[PDB]
Parts: structure tokens; sequence; C-alpha cells
RNA sequence: CGCGGGGUGGAGCAGCCUGGUAGCUCGUCGGGCUCAUAACCCGAAGGUCGUCGGUUCAAAUCCGGCCCCCGCAACCA
RNA sequence: AAAUGUAACA
RNA sequence: AGCGCCGGCCAACUCCGUGCCAGCAGCCGCGGUAAUACGGAGGGCGCGAGCGUUACCCGGAUUCACUGGGCGUAAAGGGC
RNA sequence: UGAAACUCAAAGGAAUUGACGGGGGCCCGCACAAGCGGUGGAGCAUGUGGUUUAAUUCGAAGCAACGCGAAGAACCUUACCAGGCCUUGACAUGCUAGGGAACCCGGGUGAAAGCCUGGGGUGCCCCGCGAGGGGAGCCCUAGCACAGGUGCUGCAUGGC
RNA sequence: GGCGACACACGUGCUACAAUGCCCACUACAAAGCGAUGCCACCCGGCAACGGGGAGCUAAUCGCAAAAAGGUGGGCCCAGUUCGGAUUGGGGUCUGCAACCCGACCCCAUGAAGCCGGAAUCGCUAGUAAUCGCGGAUCAGCCAUGCCGCGGUGAAUACG
RNA sequence: CCGAGGGUAGGGCCCGUGACUGGGGCGAAGUCGUAACAAGGUAGCUGUACCGGAAGGUGCGGCUGGAU
């Protein structure tokens, strides 16, 4: 009966994967950002999920522009997915001067594994 | 269909022709300089040589077949 | 002869 | 007996809720876990069969200056 | 010659105090230079970043964090983790009601804690040749207030 | 049980790479401190750590205590060595209720890297640096090569 | 005759609209470089001309609202 949680998404099986993006901020939010791919990483090795790495980006001044990981498990998309947002990070800053406290935001976005061919056979019936 | 030129690390190229030895640049990784980043400095890692087969003692290299790439030609009615 | 430092100063 | 308001201008202050959200806003600005500025309450101030809002006119605007302004560097001397 | 839409809550002049300049002048400090010995390489010790972990508690972050808080982590310390347990409680001030106070000595179970339990005599001022009747010395049991928290905020603070 | 993890990365230190050195034996010269379930003379058993005896000292009295470099002699002969002392095997001691994780010390055996260190970088202007040992706080013991002190020997250089 | 108006033809002005295109204003964050403010690291500004991804550069002449 938990599974009425997770078994009603269409494909909530397929190895899936997560699209974090830096935003609002900068330097300060391309940190928070190196920082939430770490937090899923962590999260997907302490469930059995693969933390493959497929494509980064890393910032010019500290940090990460944007990232790309297959979270290679079982079931990835139920989980991952409720995971899809901005993730607001109010925070004190430590790239500011004087020590201000400051808001920057990233996001994370999830989708699954679809078959990714788009190699229609011509067939003699219609042409 | 024809002729002849290519495919070699993450990227772009050199290496073949006169076989044994795969190099350069950028990048990547560890260290330094800086408050920090870039730049720079020191050290390091990195290639089934498109595939099948095989010339030879030995193939990135030589010779066939296939597979993608590039150029040219495809005329006279 | 040598670049740059965003976004919340009480 | 109701309506507006109680950060400064501008008269009237506390508690709770919220936590750059929800919202306020005429200007300056308020709100990121002790907010007299948001929402409710208690209390207070101002008017009262009215109270506020929007629109428009004059005023404040000597901010088109007749009364009553300016032009070196603030906007402003025409190239002679 | 010469607009408007739209947009902003300013754009501005001069002067002041700072701060800064790959502006100047004059000075100083193991700042450089002059030297001597090191670090960076090795093996080891130690702290830290990471990574790992059930936990590898927490803080310190350029100089001015990193043999720093730690002038002594095997248990203790210890604030973390796992497991076994306790509920006015390891500790304060209470008020109320039952036992006997008070203190020492063993038994069972258990890793220990804890849970269970068998021992034994309470002064006082007192009716006491008498059962018996306390008060509050301190403990035990049941409550209700309360305790307790190295949980957060050093960007609310004092102190250092 | 963890704070002691370990593909890695940085800071602080210890010991070194040897002959102005290492080893053995003998022999000198300090200061500041600490010490009554403490400091331990001296004796004996053990190669030793240590153990068993046992005097003294509320300590300018007695003890820790030997200071080390140095000095005098002997060995080593330029080699990864009589340099270096990591790592590991084995056997023991002591503290402690208990040394698996996770103690210090002794002994036998083993005897790694390291031939003076890239870019870079630290300290020190005189009893200083360098080098040598001694004490204490914490402390059952100790992971102290740390810290705070103490004295011994004792430089180089500063144009600017 | 004139004449409301209707018709033919040709102009003028104004508004809406149009594939596409030019630049402009706003921005809590992007990319590239760093032109100006210190002599801003080539003093700056300027009219003009040519040029360049871009701020901008250079020529000619001018101004000081230019440090030493
Ligand atoms: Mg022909
Ligand atoms: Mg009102
Ligand atoms: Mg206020
Ligand atoms: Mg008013
Ligand atoms: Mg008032
Ligand atoms: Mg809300
Ligand atoms: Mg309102
Ligand atoms: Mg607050
Ligand atoms: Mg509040
Ligand atoms: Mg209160
Ligand atoms: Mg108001
Ligand atoms: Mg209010
Ligand atoms: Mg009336
Ligand atoms: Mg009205
Ligand atoms: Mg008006
Ligand atoms: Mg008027
Ligand atoms: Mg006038
Ligand atoms: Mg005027
Ligand atoms: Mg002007
Ligand atoms: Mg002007
Ligand atoms: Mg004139
Ligand atoms: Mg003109
Ligand atoms: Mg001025
Ligand atoms: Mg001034
Ligand atoms: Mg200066
Ligand atoms: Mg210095
Ligand atoms: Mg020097
Ligand atoms: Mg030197
Ligand atoms: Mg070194
Ligand atoms: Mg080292
Ligand atoms: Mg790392
Ligand atoms: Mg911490
Ligand atoms: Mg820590
Ligand atoms: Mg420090
Ligand atoms: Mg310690
Ligand atoms: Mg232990
Ligand atoms: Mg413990
Ligand atoms: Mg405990
Ligand atoms: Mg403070
Ligand atoms: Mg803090
Ligand atoms: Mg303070
Ligand atoms: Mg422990
Ligand atoms: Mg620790
Ligand atoms: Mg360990
Ligand atoms: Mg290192
Ligand atoms: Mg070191
Ligand atoms: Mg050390
Ligand atoms: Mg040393
Ligand atoms: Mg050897
Ligand atoms: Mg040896
Ligand atoms: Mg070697
Ligand atoms: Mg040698
Ligand atoms: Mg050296
Ligand atoms: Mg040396
Ligand atoms: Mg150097
Ligand atoms: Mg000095
Ligand atoms: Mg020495
Ligand atoms: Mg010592
Ligand atoms: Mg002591
Ligand atoms: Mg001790
Ligand atoms: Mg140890
Ligand atoms: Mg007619
Ligand atoms: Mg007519
Ligand atoms: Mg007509
Ligand atoms: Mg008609
Ligand atoms: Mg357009
Ligand atoms: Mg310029
Ligand atoms: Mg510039
Ligand atoms: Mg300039
Ligand atoms: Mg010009
Ligand atoms: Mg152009
Ligand atoms: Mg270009
Ligand atoms: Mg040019
Ligand atoms: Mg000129
Ligand atoms: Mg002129």
């Amino acid at each position: 009966l938990e599974f009425r949680r997770m078994f009603s998404g269409e494909y909530d099986s397929a190895d899936c994967y997560l699209d974090i993006q830096a935003g609002s901020g900068g330097t300060e939010a391309q940190d928070w950002a190196s920082m939430l791919e770490r937090m899923y990483l962590r999260w997907a090795e302490s469930r059995g999920f693969k933390t493959e790495i497929i494509e980064e980006s890393e910032g010019e001044v500290a940090g990460i522009k944007s990232v790309t990981i297959k979270i290679s498990g079982d079931y990835a998309y139920g989980w991952l997915r409720t995971e899809t947002g901005v993730h607001r990070l109010v925070r004190k800053s430590p790239f500011d001067s004087g020590g201000r406290r400051h808001t920057s935001f990233s996001s994370a976005f999830v989708y699954p594994e679809v078959d990714d061919d788009i190699d229609i056979e011509i067939n003699p019936a219609d042409l």
C-alpha cells in the first residue's frame, strides 16, 4: 500500500538522469550548485544507485555552472522526480567581502530514460 | 555507380611511402603564486591506430573485403 | 609591459 | 453607528501569527524566526450618517518667475 | 531645425573627511638586501581538507584556522554510534500523602546499568514501670510544580 | 564501538641522508624545578624493561640525578655502510577492573625510504641563530617528536 | 440657370495594420574582454576620417575639464 506513492508515474523505474544547474547569484550559487551535486551523489550511494557522472562544466570563479548525473539504479526515477524543483539556498555567503547574508538558487531537474531511437523504417505501404 | 584521398588519446594534427621506436599543441589531473579566480611556474597521467581477417620472425605502417568521411566525375542524344 | 571579484553595510 | 488611520511626513503602540513568503506602498521604503510598516487582536488617534478610494482642477510649484527665476563649473551664450 | 512613446528617483555643481593609486616627498619594522640554519623531496609523529563509516561528535578558515580549544581520547573523558535500561529523573527549591527514617550487609537475574529481594538497631521534647502518640532531623514510595539539554542563534549578548 | 578509518590532499614538527660523522669504553662542567597509597639512596635477581628487599627525606638536609654536546682512548674507512631506524616476526615488563580495536618500555630478529630535496617558502641582528641536553604542568599509564621553562657550547652578516 | 447628392478620374493629409528589419529602455544570475574614474597602468575629452568581436584604436587639428 506504500506503492501507491511510487507505482503511479508511468515509468518510475527507468535509470533516470539528474540535471543540476546554477542560478541567481553566480559564484555563490555555483558553489551551492557543487554542494548540491555532492548532496545527491552521497544520497545515491546510500541507496544502492550508481553514481555515474555524464557531463560537467566547472564555474570560472569557484564551483559548478551545471552537471548531469546518471542515477543508474532501481526505481530511481520515483525517488528523484519528487526532487525536481528550484532549490533556493538562503545562506550566509563567503564570497562577499564584509560577510553579508545572501541568497543564491540552483535547480535540480529529473527525467527518465527512453528508447531515443529516431530511425523510422520506410515501408512501401505508404509511399 | 566510377576514379583517389582519408579514419591514429578528450579536441585538432604528425607518424606510413624506405615495417620493429606512436609525437606536437590545447586540454585533463596533483602541486605552487594570489585574499581569490584567470594568466604564469613545477611535476604527472593519457591512444582496441574504424572494423574482420593476415604479410612477416614482427604491422599504426604492407596487401584484400566490408563500414562510415571528404573531393572529383556522371557526357552525346 | 601585467586581466578580473556579481547578488542582502546595520 | 459606522469608516479611515496609528513607521517618518502625520495624531495614534503593544501582544501574537508570519519569516523577502503571504502581503503593504502616495513618496522614502517595509517583510530573510522579538516586524510600532504584512495579517488578526487589545488599545489608541481622526471624523461621524457618514468615512475612505479612484478621476479631474487650482494650490503648495518663485517648478514658465508680470508681481516673482535663471545661463563660468549644476539645464542654459548663438562659432564670429 | 528637432520631438514622442517608454523609463528612472535621481542625473547633477562645489566643497569636507577618509580610503586608494602600476602619484610624489620624508621616514620605520628580519620587509628586502647581506648572511646562517631550515621547510617544500624521504620515513615517521601530529592537526586539518577530503573520503569512508553505524558513528568516524563539535568548533577553529588568508595573514590573525590547521602539535589551535585538547597542560594527557584504552574504559572514564565523550558531547557521536549500536544495543540494554530509568521517568520528579544523575542534580536544586517546593507542597502534599504512605513506610520506616537515617547507615551499613549480602542473595537472584544481567555485559553492566537496571529490575527483583533477603538482612538488621533512628536519636529527640515527649503520656513513656504500659501497648501506644508524634515532630522533624534523613532516606524510601506515589504525585504535582519543576529539573535536565555540549539542541539552534557569537548576526540578539556579557565576559575573556 | 567510534573520536585512532585511508585511493588521496595541505599545514606544523621529529629523525635523517653521514667522517666537523657513527659506535664502544672511561672521564668532567649546569640551571631551573619537582617529590609522603610521593621522590627513591644502597643491596640482590634478571642481558634488560623491571622485580624483590630496604635507609633517607614534612625536604638549601634526603631523592629524582646521569646532565648532553665536551674531554681522553679504541673501533669504523666512504659503501645505502658499524649511515638511517621505518616496517614486520618472536619473546617479555609495567600501569590499569581491562592494553583486540587502541598504551608506553625492554630484548632477539628483521634493517625500508632516504646520496641533501621542483616550483615555491620560513626563522633569526648577539649570548641571537645553530646545536646540546635538563625540568615541569596535564598525568594510573601514555601514544610529548607538542607546550611552557632551564641552562651548556656558541657563530655569520647588515653596502644600502 | 443654379442646385442636395450620386458617378468617373487624379492628388493631399491623418490613423490603424504588415513578412521582415533597425536601434532603444528595464534586469538580483550568463559569455567575452576591461574603455573611463589614480599618470586607471597608452593623460583624458573632443569634431572629423578610416578601421576593428566589443568596449574602442589610429591619423589631423583643437581644449585642460591633465598627474608628475
Ligand atoms: Mg560534347
Ligand atoms: Mg486617514
Ligand atoms: Mg522599525
Ligand atoms: Mg495628516
Ligand atoms: Mg507620531
Ligand atoms: Mg508562508
Ligand atoms: Mg494597509
Ligand atoms: Mg530577525
Ligand atoms: Mg515575531
Ligand atoms: Mg516575551
Ligand atoms: Mg503604515
Ligand atoms: Mg500591523
Ligand atoms: Mg451630516
Ligand atoms: Mg467623498
Ligand atoms: Mg498641482
Ligand atoms: Mg505658479
Ligand atoms: Mg521676472
Ligand atoms: Mg532657477
Ligand atoms: Mg558636464
Ligand atoms: Mg554643461
Ligand atoms: Mg562666445
Ligand atoms: Mg549648433
Ligand atoms: Mg567633486
Ligand atoms: Mg580630497
Ligand atoms: Mg602610496
Ligand atoms: Mg621577515
Ligand atoms: Mg632573505
Ligand atoms: Mg636559503
Ligand atoms: Mg624540506
Ligand atoms: Mg614532509
Ligand atoms: Mg581530494
Ligand atoms: Mg567541525
Ligand atoms: Mg574538527
Ligand atoms: Mg596561525
Ligand atoms: Mg592529549
Ligand atoms: Mg587500548
Ligand atoms: Mg567514550
Ligand atoms: Mg558514556
Ligand atoms: Mg562578535
Ligand atoms: Mg562563528
Ligand atoms: Mg563579545
Ligand atoms: Mg572509546
Ligand atoms: Mg580529535
Ligand atoms: Mg587508527
Ligand atoms: Mg604532499
Ligand atoms: Mg612538514
Ligand atoms: Mg610532531
Ligand atoms: Mg629539524
Ligand atoms: Mg637496505
Ligand atoms: Mg643499518
Ligand atoms: Mg632507494
Ligand atoms: Mg653516501
Ligand atoms: Mg635544504
Ligand atoms: Mg643537514
Ligand atoms: Mg623558488
Ligand atoms: Mg630586531
Ligand atoms: Mg644532531
Ligand atoms: Mg623534556
Ligand atoms: Mg611532574
Ligand atoms: Mg605525565
Ligand atoms: Mg599510537
Ligand atoms: Mg446643371
Ligand atoms: Mg455641383
Ligand atoms: Mg460634388
Ligand atoms: Mg442623386
Ligand atoms: Mg524588434
Ligand atoms: Mg583610453
Ligand atoms: Mg583601464
Ligand atoms: Mg588610459
Ligand atoms: Mg579622434
Ligand atoms: Mg566592421
Ligand atoms: Mg573576430
Ligand atoms: Mg588600427
Ligand atoms: Mg591629438
Ligand atoms: Mg581653438
